[PDB]
Parts: C-alpha cells; sequence; structure tokens
C-alpha cells in the first residue's frame, strides 16, 4: 500500500464513499473513528473494535503526552504496539484538551504553556513518537460564539501554525515518507473567513482537510449552515474530516453536505452512562422499563451484544455499575455507529443515499 | 449426563484428581471456581471465562436476592440464560453475606431477618429460582475466634438447619431432580466439633461436604492443622469444597490435604487492584518498576493477555484507573488459578503432585 491515496468510487449529490489506502490498512469512508483516550478505547480490547467493524480509530495526544509520556511510548515501541493496535491510528494535536483541560494556559504566538509548551513543532514531534498514521496541525480551537474580530484572529493564527505544522512534518523523514498530515479550517460560522482559511490551507497543501471549529454546542441547524458553504470550499479530491461530531443524525446530514470522516465520544461515553443507540433513537437502559425486557438493544442489530443477552440483563449490570456493563454498552453503540457508515457506505454506492436518510430520520425521530 | 456423578480417577496421599459429571457440564478437580457476585464475574464475559479453563463459577446469592431479585430472574428464565453462562453454576446460601452485609439482621431458630426474612427454607427456594446446580445447605459461619460453647451452639444450629435445607431440597421435584446439594461442616478449630458435624451431614446425606468458617483471618497453619483432622472426617467418596479459599499456596495445601474445590474473589478483586499471580509470585502492577517494563505479567503464562500486552501497558491502564485495565488484569488472574488447578491435576494424574508442590512453593516464594 502507498502512504496516501484517497480515492471515490461513487457519489450522490455531495455525498461521496470510497476509500484511504494507508500503510497500515485500508479505511472506508464515510467513516467512524471510535475514540481511544489514554491508549485504549475505553472499555474494549482492540479486537472487540475491529469485530465491529472500524478501520481506524483517534488517538487523544493531550493524556498520552502527559500519561504515559511521547517519548516514553516511542521507547516502547510507538502507540499501535504499546496498545494492541495495527491499523491507521489518527492523532489529535492536543491543542483542543490543552485550552480544556489545563489550569494556567497561556497562549502566544509561539504556542501554548500549561500545567497539568505546546507548538506546531512540538505536537506534530510528539504525534510522530507516538507512531500516527494521520497528523493533525496544530490550531487554535476558537469558542462559540465568537466575533468576527476575534474569529479572524483566531483563524490567522491558525494559518501560520498550519504552515508551521507542515514544515515541520516535511522536516522529519521517516514521518513525511509514512504518515499523512491533514489542516484544519476556521473561521468560526462566518464565510468569508472560512473561505480565506480553506485558501491558505490549499496553498499549503495537505493530505486532508478538517473542518473545525463545529462542535462547539452551536447546534445542528447553525452546524449545517455552515458546512454547506464550508465544504465545498475544500479540495474536492481530498478528505473532509468533521472534528468531533456527533449524533447519528449529524453524521448524516454531515455526509449529505459532503463530510468523510467523523469521530466524536458520544457512543463510548453515553454508553457506559446508559444510553444505547438504536434504529428507533437512543434509549436509556437504566429506565425501569427495560428490568424485564428481554429483547436485545437492538432488534435488527447485528452486533455479538444483541446476539446474546438482553436488555433486562445490561439493566441491571448498569444500575449495579457492573464492569461488564459498561463493556457491553459500548461494544453495542459502537457497533451501531459502525452499522450506520455500512449503510451509508451502501446507498451512496447504489445511489440510494437520498432515500436512506430520508427513511433513517423518519424512524429515528419516530 | 448424570444429575450428579463424582468420580476419582487418581490419589496422590490425601490428594485426588477426577470428574464431577452433572446435566449441564463436566467440572474437572481439583477445580477452582471463578466468583460471580451480581451475575457477572467481573469485568469478563462469560466466553472469557471459559478460555481461561474454568468449568463451573460461583453465584453469590445474597445480591441477586436483592438486585434484580430472585424471582425476577427465574421469571427472565434462570441465571444460566440471563448472564450467558451455561456450564454449571454453584450458588452460595446468602447466609454468610447477610451478616457481613446487611443492618439490623435479627438471628433466630427460624432464620435471619434483615435490612438492606432469610430461612433455610427460603434460600434453597431462592437458589431453585435462580436455577442453581450446586445448592448450598443454607448455614451460620460462625466467627473466628469461637469460644467452644459458642461454636457448639452455631454448629448445633447449622445442623439442624442442613437437615431443613435437605427436606426443602427433595420437597421440590424439579430440583431434586436435577440439582446436587451440599452440607457444610462447622465447629470452628475444634477437633470434636468437627467430627459431630461430619457425622451429622453425613447422616442427613449430602451430594458433596464442604469445610466452611475457615477463611475467616486464622492464618494459614491454623487452617492446614483444622484441614489435617476434618477432611477425612467427611465420606472419601464425595467431594470436598473448601469455602473461600484462596491464596494459590493455601490451595496447594488443601488439596494436599484432600479438598477438591476451591472460590474465592482473590484474583478477580486483587486484579482490579493491580495484583498479578505468577509463577515467582504477585507482583504489584502499579508499581513504577513496571512502567517500561516489556515482559507479559507471567513469562510462561498461556492466556491471551500475556501473548498481547505487556506489564508497561497494562501498569498505565490500571494508573489511568481504565476499564481495559480491569479486564485484562482480571483475565490474566483467573487463567493463572485455571492453569494452577491444571498443573496439580496433571501432577496428582501423573504420580508427581508433591514434587509439584515442593517446586511450586519453592518457585513462588523465592
Ligand atoms: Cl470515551
Ligand atoms: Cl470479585
Ligand atoms: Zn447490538
Ligand atoms: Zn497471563
Amino acid at each position: 500500500r502507498p502512504r496516501f491515496s484517497f480515492s471515490i468510487a461513487a457519489r450522490e449529490g455531495k455525498a461521496r464513499t470510497g476509500t484511504i489506502e494507508m500503510k497500515r490498512g485500508v479505511i472506508r469512508t464515510p467513516a467512524f473513528m471510535p475514540v481511544g483516550t489514554a491508549a485504549t478505547v475505553k472499555a474494549l480490547k482492540p479486537e472487540t473494535v475491529r469485530a465491529t467493524g472500524a478501520d481506524i480509530i483517534l488517538g487523544n495526544t493531550y493524556h498520552l503526552m502527559l500519561r504515559p509520556g511521547a517519548e516514553r511510548i516511542a521507547k516502547l515501541g510507538g502507540l499501535h504496539s504499546f496498545m494492541g493496535w495495527d491499523r491507521p491510528i489518527l492523532t489529535d494535536s492536543g491543542g483542543y484538551q490543552v485550552m480544556s483541560l489545563s489550569s494556567l494556559t497561556k497562549q502566544s504566538e509561539e504556542g501554548v504553556t500549561f500545567k497539568s509548551m505546546l507548538s506546531p513543532e512540538r505536537s506534530i514531534e510528539i504525534q510522530h513518537l507516538l507512531g500516527s498514521d494521520i497528523v493533525m496541525a496544530f490550531d487554535e480551537c476558537t469558542p462559540y460564539p465568537a466575533t468576527p474580530s476575534r474569529a479572524a484572529s483566531s483563524m490567522e493564527r491558525s494559518m501560520r501554525w498550519a504552515k508551521r505544522s507542515r514544515d515541520a512534518f516535511d522536516s522529519r523523514k521517516e514521518q513525511a515518507e509514512n504518515a499523512a498530515l491533514f489542516g484544519i479550517q476556521q473561521g468560526s460560522v462566518f464565510e468569508n473567513l472560512r473561505q480565506q482559511s480553506a485558501d491558505a490551507l490549499a496553498e499549503i497543501g495537505f493530505d486532508g482537510y478538517a473542518v473545525g471549529g463545529l462542535a462547539v454546542g452551536e447546534g445542528q441547524d447553525e452546524m449545517f449552515r455552515v458546512l454547506d458553504f464550508s465544504v465545498p470550499m475544500l479540495p474536492d479530491d481530498k478528505p473532509h474530516y468533521l472534528m468531533g461530531v456527533g449524533k447519528p443524525d449529524d453524521i448524516v446530514g454531515a455526509v449529505e453536505r459532503g463530510i468523510d470522516m467523523f469521530d466524536c465520544v458520544l457512543p463510548t461515553r453515553s454508553g457506559r452512562n446508559g444510553q444505547a443507540f438504536t434504529w428507533d433513537g437512543p434509549i436509556n437502559i437504566r429506565n425501569a422499563r427495560f428490568s424485564e425486557d428481554l429483547k436485545p438493544l437492538d432488534s435488527e442489530c447485528h452486533c455479538a451484544v444483541c446476539q446474546k443477552w438482553s436488555r433486562a440483563y445490561i439493566h441491571h449490570l448498569i444500575r449495579a455499575g457492573e464492569i461488564l456493563g459498561a463493556m457491553l454498552m459500548t461494544e453495542h453503540n459502537i457497533a451501531f455507529y459502525q452499522q450506520l457508515m455500512q449503510k451509508i457506505r451502501d446507498s451512496i454506492s447504489e445511489g440510494r443515499f437520498s432515500q436512506f436518510a430520508q427513511d433513517f430520520r423518519a424512524r429515528y425521530f419516530a
């Protein structure tokens, strides 16, 4: 396999389906990436992640650079070996969580200093030490809402940081030859800033383009409005990655607007909290109505959990605080997300994605 | 298969190896039973429990009679169906944990009343509703130390309760025809009381005989001293079950004294707390010395954890509080216990158990 090759096999409107080929494996798109915080997809062995259909996982950098440390992971053979996942890993830059999770942060043009310095150069180096396959440029995730002036200042700094990220990645031969680098479009909800950001990123040149700054509480209508004008600004022939999204209906609508890749903690985190996704909408398995329900979490789901255990049993486990409850809910939810992506890919390939989206919504929101 | 058949295939001194055949499966003896609290072996799917080599698990009754409730489990199809374990389950009577975990307990000849009535009859009924394969008679676990008078009074009540348990079990045709009933020897550390208890139990007649009251903080020397005279008092041709034991060296010495069955929470509970069993003794994986150790938990262990992950990774997971850490430590520890039992069975079958016990101790305590 090549370092990186994205091929589009079929299209319907703005939606696309295809593959990314990388040295460590093929990624089917549109793709959902389960999130690995701290070198684990919470409550799942990697073989179980793979059994759900995942082709790639996201590794959070912020936690790993603190514990166990990036240099330590490199000394131990890299993240893939360490956690036992041998397929592609996309790593975030660490910049978003440094702001969310640190104390006493101090921002400058050089980077961010924080207490538990992270610059573009150090972020790219950390991602190299982890052995990331898809490296994210280091940027500033603009708060929402943002004034036009502040959104512009933040986007402009992020574009300067994108060039620094590109140059740091290219100056490390092993990384440049074996990994890919994605740039991140910013600009808040403002069309002119989104266009300037797209133009700057395309001039630098990246292997893929993320739409940043949209998992920030703005609501689906506004997110879709921004995607409507933002995704067409990005190069058509490269993957489009919507960071931090999202709920099933967010994914469907984002694919309808040209997005190829997704990640979010919802299936894992909300699974451990008792929320199970089904084709008829989410359910909270802790509800007393499930205490004697012998049906599986979802009546059509093909996952191992739905083949073997009832709602009543999982209700009991989650109410009791049992680890197996978290394991089963997470496996089912990640499997549900992968089945959603498979239905999306198949429907685009067959020219019936518009109908699929309509049928999906009618049933999910009934 | 029959309802119950215990066959001894080989013997060395007081040690025995053989099989218990029951409707739901064969149990190889000496046997270690992983403990299922609240209808789950904590942090493991049943298929993983089986992959470690377990033939039978122990279900705690006290928790289940409270949550989800025995009648509810019966309505849902029984414990086996509920949790997805189709092999034999031994259930405790609930009497020990009612004393440990309840408030405002009130004891009488009829049974025990408590706040979150449990009589011999109700205990046997609960175990029936769960669908237990091996039912334990309801008894009083005598505190340690106990005066001779108090040990005698408690043992005498337990023998009256053993007869009530026998009669309740026999009066339920489906239970009598499909399950087995074990009686529990009491008498604290006193040889004369242990003999009276053995005689009373043998007169009633049971499918197997437990040695009760020895997982109570008395120390290994005293436990072994009591086993030395207590196990020969029980019928030779029936299984001997040492309840609540124990550490690996406790198991080896108890087998040398004629015990066939064991259960304890040590491998599961202490696994979640960071203690891993190895042929060279236990280690605490949280210790900083393991942070860069690429070896598996144990250098000879055949378990899936030791084939795939390093000490350094599991150290990281346990320090981070990650669910996968609990999963991996528990799988390894239960696998270690099953490998110990396999080595015990093979060495007795080959007439070299005395040498095995000596070699085991020399290395485990080096
Ligand atoms: Cl998560
Ligand atoms: Cl436990
Ligand atoms: Zn499922
Ligand atoms: Zn192992």
